[PDB]
């Protein structure tokens, strides 16, 4: 459906019924000329301008549009104020004249021959005399027709209206009038078609067809005749055109005849567009049609181009883009490239020279002439119908692939594909990393475990090769941009607000402290000082307290002092001494002049800090060799140790944090350090091998990279299901190149075609698909060819604007998990659960492994596209039984599916497996990976991504948009346990080492680094279980494992050669042979036992949380044996208290005797604003009693309306693990008969006392002269040592705070 | 001028069991020129609004009162997952249809507030380009109201339409959670059509509705399933033929009032029922006397209108004042002028 | 279609309902958001929204949920008499 460059949609439609004409009543003329505003009566501005007062074109009305202006007008136009000015003066005359003779009281009956009318009202203004006309300005309809009427009087009335005895010439009329400024060049001007020329063309009105065959018998030697057959308008009559063209429509290819004709197929076609039942129109067809001078035989000119397809408009057919209303120069300019584009020649319906042919199935009705004529086309497309135009986009739009029954081999997809591509692409990187820190701490003095330090692991040896190198500058530039250290030093800062002395519990900065930024002050982006300053200096910082004074050092300060802080230095000392420097500035990649520089700094560093004060450096480099003189060296200067570790982009840098700087320090290398080590260059490893999919900057995209970008260009394309449709081929190459990806659509209007663009993203994922096609399925057209609208251009970019959620993490970890565990040799067949109806598990798995997938929806793609025997879809619901017939597998999953299946089916978990897996075994299934939803690690919600549910066991996501059961760890191991006794059992979660990574940036999708903290919480809500029948489970003797003890492991096997390693947190932490084994996580022993053909593990766990284990022999892979979990220590601190005889009102308080694990250290505390803060020793204290630890403490009249708690010690926190209340003061009565105690109760606790309901004292500002009786204690025992208690005789007393 | 007399039909409520096979079904005229030509007559005659905001507000504000009858609570609930699989057009001013923002907002009263909602069709811009007749790759929702029309590709082709319809009934009950609720528009409630409903997804819901909300003269329906499950026992029922008879009543009533009315280009020659008669008269002079042609065309004129109101106007020309007098005649007239022995005198 | 459309009958029985106070009693929130606050016999007692960390002698944190809707916890008072300001 389309003609030339013209497209045409399959739909016909066009009105139904003619509107009569009627002739103006002699009154309603006057009227009309008498209206106090001709605009839009008898004209209308088609461009004015409201900023000034002033139109350039006009359009005129029937009383004037028969005007023929004198040229004097033409060639001097004048502006529209004149116009407007001019026209109501001459109206006013000419209806003067009209009135003068046949006064209105007896002709306003009597109807006008519009012709007559016209041409007297041209002659007037045009200053010449029409009294002839004036005569036979009326005529009877009812006898006559407004021609006929004439024809009464057959001679030449004036040189400009000749009749004869049977026909009337007179110049056409000007339909538009171009006033002054008048500029066709100017391409948003309205179009005229050259109308506005005084004598563009000439009409000939006959009376009859004899008639009108002896017109066109003079004319035939000129130029080409149109008429009009519909309905024309006052009657039948011949236009001959101007010969000559007009200027500014086209590259001169147009003559004035043309010009008439496109333009009245236009409004045709616009017609069609919005012609309605219930409207009745003056005329069908508004098309012309030529008469004389034409070639029925060739398309090589416009004129027979617009004939052609005039031919085929009066059928009613409708063009896929609206035409405007008032069309301007660009928009005729832009219809006529088309109309002259290469393309065939429509033939459905031949010319002929004076009848008009009609499809009867066309919804058109033929006048009663004998012009027109029914016709039958033998393979006419269309129908009929109504068809609504869309508004354009402004994106980019987005399809969803759906696919035919055809298929097409890869060859010619791909050459299909190789010359429709925009091979080489030019694109834009976005940015991958949007924001936040992946930040992790690792305290160093906690750990007891001496660990030599010649025995750490060092950096890679890789790990400056040029290539990794130039990946680390790449994931650089990647990132959003902002203020790197800004984001670095908060980091630290908020650690360093929260570090407390282990030994009497108290923060170690304080307010007024000393700090020196030893760091390079640097003048940061904008500012003169790194910016944090501005946050400590206001107290931003929550926790932190205000320094004294700041002060600079470095190369490129300013409010500072410059020195080299490798040597000795004159200075003083501080209490905070931050050193943030870097060591590359001068080594590149020479190790040795790096740590040389590195120690050098931190000793130096280490000597500007007072007595107790804290000192922090930054290492670029954390070598061994550093390592081994740090302790060779500093090891006695400090009390304890940190590594804080937070991550903006890909660098193995890190922190130091000394505290309490002292003289007889004994810090060591321990484990801890070697474990913070691994996870460290374990992260890296990671982060790099996601960079290499991506392309460096510079290069346009010849499809070499993995996650590149893949289009192709079209234009103006017929998409079909016919065979070979090259557009269509091309289409189906490219989706099959994509389809994991989304898949963009644009539609963009050239001056001439339209160009159609089609692009997304390739990655290894759809690699991996095309891999598994053996056939490329073709799509279906109906989406696209449905696509009438325009958009916005293409963009080219390869990530996103917005970061991922959360929940797309969780996925990608567990596609990656999935991923690799598909590797495996050893699998023949899979059975998936649940899959959606796009089969996605195809991305994941390589391409020679056999696959049933499942689902209760039919599949979303072609079957007939892969090989049978590889792939296999099974519609059905596998929670019913009879799902299981025939289905036979050695393996089996569910993912993302189990618990929704359970919410379906209204059962717990629990019970919905039991029945669940005896059918996989059944189906000869031995191993299945399934995610169930349960707390493997403690029971705590999300804010919003899980809430957790326990009056009944269910999960609410997102707020409760879907809501599933979930069950308890342990009750659904030991019932597994029950189902299959000798099989192994693990669990997997998101691993903090990011090894996903690529799933998410080698995807293009973007991320946020603050994120992934809570993603691996919400991996731990939703673990995946790992279920394998064909190996004997793990066993230990201590079944609770608690922490810090000493525990048996067996592991069932046969050779003593096998090798053995322990993952915790994603890493190895146990491994070896039984002749010599390495542990970081406590004393570990390795025996193989023959006699029982097993391995014993005899192990001291230092640190809680699950432990995975795995045996090898040097011919094969790791084999998975199981997983244990360790149990930290319990909670249950008690107190002990005396008797109310012994509750100590005076001023030597009594004392309580606490019963807890030494392994809590406590101390007092208030929780006063979300944080507990230690109170002062002299109203409570723990004490160190030789056999357990007690509590003394002291009453006072505030205990009853305060909350205080023991609280667990920790260097890194106060009462983070424990926070036990201390109830019983809280409601502790005094005694009336005897000395008591008051004082304020907080920091700014301003109070006052009420004795026995009589006002007592204001305890902030007590009376100068204090009321009788009480006085001034001499032991503080407020709740901060500032404040003084005052006693009180006796009494009762209220508090008001 | 506005407004709309809906009505709702509780489907399964009825337990009256009735074969689908003995269902009315569409007239034979329906599809004739002249009805429709008035069925397009009268969309015009509306007053110029938003039909599709109208008529999306009524089904909602009958969701948000639909409640499970098993447990007397509510079938949506705040943050529930919603699929506008309607076609999403631009429509009008907007790039999307107009009823989201109010869900978005909770404007409407008693509706819980979704936590996203989705957008498919043809027409979409915010959403994704998809045919509703296949399987397509959409994962699923709670909420799936179908907005789609029928027509766009069957003019008068009613087994056409009617698998159309069964198509896109099919798959948006696939994108229905378990539990959840989708709604369809169905433009041809065709016995044919209600055959297949049956004879497929009988068991694919718990209950069903018919809300029809009428702005302009039309025949289609909202379909409404509550409770998707896989074991449902859905039937045809008196209710279903009640509907019908009432449904076919209104728009054969509607049909026959808007005979009167004229079309828009034609000119008021004295054929229509409801047309518009006048005389004009310059500087008249009224009398009682005999033959006085002022006062004989007056009362003519008056004769052809007298139920309706009778205007008057004088316009003052550069000379003499023209008077026109006018009224609408009407059916009613007809009936008094047949009345009428004599045209008496004013 | 509706709830309580054709008939809602008023439970006033349990409107008058006498409160024993020599035995344990129960406390909620009366709506979904139903800030309240208890007066035992005179006495401020309780804001039932936010109890006080250091409960009142006696009182308890209910097992079963009892309120208006499930969200809510019932909180047992040992016996007395108490006001409802809502």
């Amino acid at each position: 459906a389309a003609v030339f460059g013209i497209q045409l949609v399959p739909k016909l439609n066009t009105s139904t019924t003619r509107r009569t004409f009627l002739p103006l009543r002699f009154d309603l003329l006057l009227d009309r000329l008498q209206s106090t505003n001709l605009h839009g009566v008898l004209y209308r501005a088609l461009d004015f301008n409201p900023v000034d007062r002033s139109a350039t074109v006009i359009q005129t009305y029937p009383p004037l549009n028969a005007w023929s202006p004198h040229p004097a007008f033409i060639e001097n136009p004048l502006d529209y104020r004149d116009w407007t000015e001019f026209i109501h003066d001459r109206a006013l005359a000419f209806v003067g004249v009209l009135t003068q003779r046949y006064p209105l009281t007896q002709n306003a009956q009597r109807y006008t021959n519009p012709l007559v009318l016209g041409a007297a009202f041209g002659d007037f203004l045009n200053a010449r005399s029409i009294d002839i006309f004036l005569d036979r300005l009326f005529y009877g309809p009812t006898q006559e027709s407004p021609i006929t009427s004439i024809t009464k009087f057959p001679y030449q009335w004036t040189i400009d209206f000749n009749v004869t005895a049977d026909s009337v010439r007179t110049p056409a009329g000007c339909k538009y009038i171009t006033l002054y400024g008048y500029d066709p060049s100017r391409p948003s001007t309205p179009a005229t078609y050259g109308k506005h020329r005084p004598t563009y063309a000439t009409v000939f009105y006959y009376s009859t067809l004899p008639a009108r065959s002896r017109l066109l018998a003079n004319l035939a030697a000129g130029p080409t005749v149109l008429e009009h057959f519909d309905s024309p308008t006052y009657g039948p009559h011949l236009l001959l055109p101007q010969t000559g063209d007009v200027l500014g429509y086209s590259s001169s290819l147009i003559s004035q005849a043309a010009l008439l004709m496109v333009e009245s197929v236009m409004d045709a076609l616009r017609d069609n567009a919005n012609a309605s039942a219930s409207t009745a129109v003056t005329r069908l067809d508004q098309s012309y049609h030529p008469v004389t001078s034409f070639d029925p035989s060739t398309f090589n000119t416009l004129l027979q181009r617009a004939t052609n397809l005039a031919l085929l408009a009066v059928q009613g057919v409708q063009s896929e883009s609206a035409i405007p209303a008032i069309p301007t120069m660009s928009d005729v300019r832009s219809f006529v490239a088309r109309l002259m584009a290469e393309g065939d020649p429509q033939q459905w319906f031949p010319y002929r020279v004076d009848q008009i042919l009609y499809w009867p199935e066309s919804p058109f009705v033929p006048p009663i002439g004998p012009f027109y004529a029914p016709f039958r086309p033998v393979n006419f497309p269309f129908t009929t119908g109504s068809y609504t135009v869309v508004p354009d986009a402004s994106r980019p739009l987005r399809l969803l692939p759906q696919y035919r029954n055809a298929t097409i081999t890869v060859q010619q997809a791909d050459d299909a594909y190789e010359d429709t591509a925009l091979s080489p692409l030019i694109t834009t990187h976005g940015f991958c990393v949007t924001g936040g820190v992946s930040t992790s701490i690792y305290d160093i003095s906690g750990d007891p475990t001496a660990y030599p330090p010649a025995q750490l692991v060092d950096t890679p040896n890789d790990y400056f090769d040029r290539e990794r190198m130039a990946r680390r500058d790449l994931f650089r530039r990647l990132r959003a941009p902002a203020d790197r250290s800004a984001i670095k030093d908060r980091a630290v800062f908020d650690f360093l607000a929260s570090l407390v002395n282990p030994t009497t519990a108290n923060p170690v900065l304080d307010t007024s402290f000393s700090m020196a930024y030893l760091g390079a002050s640097s003048a940061h982006a904008n500012a003169d000082e790194p910016v944090i300053l501005a946050d400590i200096r206001s107290g931003s910082i929550p926790g932190l307290p205000i320094p004294r004074r700041i002060v600079q050092f470095g190369y490129d300060v300013v409010h500072g002092s410059l020195l080299d802080l490798s040597r000795a230095v004159p200075t003083g000392t501080f209490g905070l001494v931050y050193a943030d420097l870097d060591q590359v500035e001068d080594a590149g990649t020479d190790m040795p002049a790096a740590n040389r520089a590195a120690i050098a700094m931190l000793g130096t560093a280490l000597q500007m800090t007072t007595a107790g004060g804290v000192s922090v450096l930054k290492v670029n480099f954390p070598t061994r060799a550093f390592w081994t003189q740090v302790f060779n060296l500093y090891a006695t200067h400090a009390t304890t140790l940190h590594l804080v570790k937070p991550t903006i982009v890909n660098s193995s840098e890190v922190f130091l944090v000394f505290g309490g700087r002292q003289s007889n320090g004994a810090l060591r290398s321990t484990t801890a350090l070697q474990r913070a080590l691994l996870s460290l260059y374990a992260r890296n490893a990671a982060i790099d091998r996601a960079v290499t999919h991506i392309p460096f900057f510079g290069v346009p995209d010849d499809g070499t990279s993995d996650l590149g970008i893949d289009a192709v260009r079209l234009f103006d394309p017929m998409f079909s299901d016919a065979v070979a449709n090259l557009p269509s081929n091309a289409l189906a190459s490219l989706v099959s190149r994509v389809v994991p990806s989304s898949i963009m659509f644009t539609r963009v209007p050239s001056n001439g075609p339209v160009s159609t663009t089609i692009y997304g993203k390739r990655t290894f994922l759809s690699n991996r698909r095309r891999a598994r096609l053996r056939d490329v399925p073709m799509l279906i057209t109906t989406t696209l060819v449905h696509q009438r609208r325009f958009t916005t251009p293409p963009t080219f970019t390869l990530f996103s604007s917005e970061a991922v959620p959360v929940t797309t993490l969780v996925a990608a970890g567990y596609n990656s998990f999935i991923s690799e565990q598909t590797r495996n040799p050893n699998l023949a067949h899979l059975l998936d659960l649940g899959t959606g109806p796009e089969c996605r598990i195809l991305s994941l798995i390589p391409p020679t492994l056999q696959v049933t997938m499942s689902d209760a929806r039919p599949c979303a793609e072609l079957m007939a596209s892969f090989d049978p025997a590889l792939t296999a879809y099974v519609q059905g619901d596998y929670s019913t039984a009879a799902f299981w017939n025939g289905i036979r597998c050695d393996s089996a999953t569910a993912i993302f599916t189990l618990g929704a299946a359970a919410a379906a089916a209204g059962t717990d978990l629990i019970a919905f497996v039991q029945q669940l897996i005896p059918r996989i075994v059944a189906a000869g299934g031995t191993r299945m990976w399934l995610q169930l939803n349960t707390p493997l690690y403690e029971v705590s919600s999300l804010p919003d991504l899980i809430d957790i549910d326990l009056r009944d066991r269910v999960y609410r996501f997102n707020g409760g948009e879907r809501v599933e059961p979930y069950a308890d760890p342990v009750p659904l191991q030991q019932a597994i346990a029950a189902l299959l006794p000798a099989a192994a059992l693990s669990w997997h979660t998101l691993s903090p080492t990011c090894d996903w990574l690529p799933y998410i940036i080698g995807v293009g999708s973007p991320l946020n680094l603050s994120d992934i903290n809570t993603a691996i919480s919400y991996s731990r809500l939703t673990p995946i279980l790992h279920i394998d029948t064909t190996t004997p489970p793990l066993r230990v003797n201590p079944v609770p494992t608690p922490l810090n003890q000493q525990c048996a492991i067996r592991i069932t096997s046969l050779d003593p050669a096998a090798v053995l390693s322990v993952q915790h947190n994603g890493v190895e932490v146990i491994g070896g042979t039984p002749g010599n084994v390495i542990s970081v996580a406590g004393a570990a022993a390795l025996q193989y036992i023959l006699a029982n053909q097993e391995f014993l593990l005899q192990f001291t766990p230092t640190l809680p949380g699950i432990f995975d284990v795995f045996l090898t022999t040097l011919g094969q892979p790791p084999v998975p044996r199981g997983s244990f979990t360790i149990t930290p220590p319990p909670t249950t601190v008690v107190l002990n208290m005396p008797p109310p005889g012994q509750l100590d009102f005076t001023d030597v308080g009594n004392d309580a005797r606490i019963t807890c694990d030494p392994y809590y250290q406590l101390a007092v505390c208030i929780f006063k604003d979300g944080q507990y803060v230690r109170v002062n020793p002299e109203k409570a204290s723990v004490v160190t009693n030789a056999p357990n630890r007690d509590l003394h403490f002291v009453l006072d009249l505030a205990d009853n309306h305060v909350l205080l708690y023991l609280c667990d010690v920790t260097p890194s926190g106060l009462g983070d693990r424990i926070a036990f209340p201390i109830v019983d003061i809280y409601r502790i009565a005094f005694p009336r008969n005897t000395p008591v105690r008051a004082s304020l109760p907080y920091t700014g606790g301003g109070a006052h006392l009420t004795s026995g309901g009589n006002p007592f004292m204001s305890l902030t500002t007590p009376p100068a002269v204090l009321p009788a009786g009480v006085a001034l204690a001499a032991l503080s025992t407020s709740v901060a040592t500032q404040y003084p208690t005052y006693t009180l005789p006796a009494g009762v007393y209220e508090y008001v705070i």
